[PDB]
């Protein structure tokens, strides 16, 4: 049924924002895009974690969503999480105004998102180009700064 | 595919919990359990909400979960919103120690919750039984007090 999805992101700090999805056909790609406020200047991780847990905070979502077992990446790579979007970026005033098209994530099926959590990081992913242990796991982005379980929109 | 689901609870005032959901079998009943504090003392509505969307707060929820387009009734009826969880009682020290178990809610196929929206009413749900429209359709339950998205969770 779901072709339309939207997420609150909040944390401890000032991260906060709205992220929504559109999917129109189940064998298409998803739609992201939306604005996150609060942000430092520059690259932020942005990912797909596996659990739409939010009891302990942000860190209760879990590892990447990477239902293929696979090794971290950038969105453009057959080597990635489901959940691997790469970064975002935010302006000299703390926005980030995301945009992003991505066919591995799904409103629907295995890939599907929905009811997982979207987090934003602290530094940028390295998309998996590091060449340490981190960087194949979640690539050296730190920190979870603000997080939300996404949710099935009107 | 999902077997656990949690829901983490917050509003504008003092309401706060957290709910977990399990389905071992996925044609098998669901049980909710854990608990709410902050409530007063007394009956209140406990609903699954269509929309898993927070962006204006527990409103954006939107009605009752209702796939099957029918009446509001309690969670024994047979003529009920899938959403129709009835009502939890808050003790003397505010705490609803929450414990249900429902045949009619998913964590999986087209009944299926993961990602809409869990509702702790101000008042009790009259069940469908109060004499109004509003009866057929809330319950009477009231204002909204707390909410959360419906998670996956490991
Ligand atoms: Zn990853
Ligand atoms: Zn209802």
């Amino acid at each position: 049924m779901a072709t339309k999805a939207v997420c609150v992101l909040k944390g401890d700090g000032p991260v906060q924002g709205i992220i929504n999805f559109e999917q129109k056909e189940s064998n298409g790609p998803v739609k992201v895009w939306g604005s996150i406020k609060g942000l430092t200047e520059g690259l932020h991780g942005f990912h797909v974690h596996e659990f739409g847990d939010n009891t302990a905070g942000c860190t209760s979502a879990g590892p990447h969503f990477n239902p293929l077992s696979r090794k971290h990446g950038g969105p453009k790579d057959e080597e990635r999480h489901v959940g691997d979007l790469g970064n975002v970026t935010a302006d000299k005033d703390g926005v980030a105004d995301v945009s992003i098209e991505d066919s591995v994530i799904s409103l629907s099926g295995d890939h599907c998102i929905i009811g997982r959590t979207l987090v934003v990081h602290e530094k940028a992913d390295d998309l998996g180009k590091g060449g340490n242990e981190e960087s194949t796991k979640t690539g050296n982005a730190g920190s979870r700064l603000a997080c939300g379980v996404i949710g099935i929109a009107q």
